[PDB]
């Protein structure tokens, strides 16, 4: 595991033990962003305020899937646009749920989808590249995408935070190959 890929599972277990000390009302209200301007704090705060939200149904299948996109990204690009694209595809999300008037709707599927997207930019950019490593992540990514269409009830009200997840997903692969 890269440093970074060890930080992000160990830091949603502490967040995990406050909220069952605390519960999660109070856990998201201190790590929320302290404001929308887009700042280093506040892109690292909304990515705190997302992790709140993922024990929620996080298998270990999930995990693994996690890993496996941590570390091709690490064999590909420098470790840190792996911290810059997880903190902006947070911040992008939390903003447009903050306009949407529903912070509850940061959910992990935002994270998801946001590397799917990463993924298929870099598939189009590198179409006499692609290795099964690669193929079998964007795959496992759609099904996750695909089972939580069907059984997760916010995700129609999550589009347009996913949406925005994507976009600044999109942004930084433009910045990280350009
Ligand atoms: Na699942």
């Amino acid at each position: 595991l890269s440093p970074l890929a060890k930080e992000f599972l160990d830091e949603i277990e502490r967040i995990q033990a406050e909220v069952a000390k605390n519960g999660r009302e109070a856990v998201a209200e201190k790590y929320a962003p302290k404001s929308l301007e887009d700042n280093e704090e506040n892109r690292e705060a909304a990515y705190r305020f997302l992790l709140v939200n993922f024990p929620d149904d996080f298998s270990e299948e999930d995990k693994k899937l996690l890993e496996d996109f941590f570390k091709w990204f690490s064999e590909h690009f420098p470790e840190e646009f792996l911290k810059d694209l997880i903190y902006d595809t947070a911040f992008a999300a939390y903003v447009e749920a903050k306009k949407q008037g529903d912070p509850t709707l940061v959910l992990p599927i935002t994270l998801y989808a946001a590397f799917l997207a990463f993924l298929e930019e870099w598939k189009k950019k590198y179409p006499e590249s692609l290795t099964p490593e690669l193929k079998e992540l964007i795959e496992k990514l759609k099904e996750l995408l695909e089972e939580a269409e069907k059984n997760d009830p916010r995700y129609k009200q999550a589009q347009a935070p996913i949406a925005a997840a994507k976009e600044a997903a999109k942004k930084q692969f433009k910045k990280y190959t350009s």
